[PDB]
């Protein structure tokens, strides 16, 4: 389970934060902030290119 | 009353709605679907002059 913000005014989608069940030693932990993109086959990446 | 729908997509802000306390004739209702923008002033208005 990740947490993502949606900008009002701009409109983008970044992630802030998430939480999971077990511990997961932050292990699957995104970088905070960072803008969010579709990937081409239209997956949720944070990959630019 | 003036109603704005606004667009979660990109944040677009579009006229969507009149309500008048009196029949007013529609005198101050804009025609819906159309664009609204900020003056100079500051103000919410919907010509783009």
């Amino acid at each position: 389970t990740v947490s993502y913000s949606v900008n009002k005014d701009n409109g983008s989608v970044t992630v802030a934060g998430y939480a999971s069940a077990t511990d997961t030693n932050k292990d699957y932990a995104p970088a905070i902030g960072t803008a969010v993109n579709v990937n081409s086959a239209g997956k949720i990446t944070t990959e630019t290119t």
